[PDB]
């Protein structure tokens, strides 16, 4: 005897000793990124190409 | 005597020594894959190209 066994209900495992079948479908990604930057640039000139006679000493 | 015998089921094997035919039918496949990457660039510059007089001692 193997117990009351339900008549319309669906083939489940109930009991120990039950077989079940898993499908194995894993599908996982996971990703990150990541930058950072920073820039500076500075010029500077002075020129006095012809100089005055006021502003020679200067 | 061969015992009882049901009519209309399907013919399953039900006692030790009976047959069955399994249909091997195996098509398993798993992968996994990962990275990482990590950069650093630094540039630095200064240059005093002509220097007035005030400024020279510095």
């Amino acid at each position: 005897n193997y117990g009351y066994q339900p008549l319309f209900e669906d083939r489940r495992p109930r009991n120990i000793g039950d077989t079940l079948t898993i499908v194995l479908q894993e599908n996982v990604s996971a990703s990150k990124s990541s930058s950072a930057n920073a820039s500076r640039d500075g010029k500077t000139s002075f020129g006095f190409d012809t100089v005055p006679r006021y502003l020679q000493g200067l």
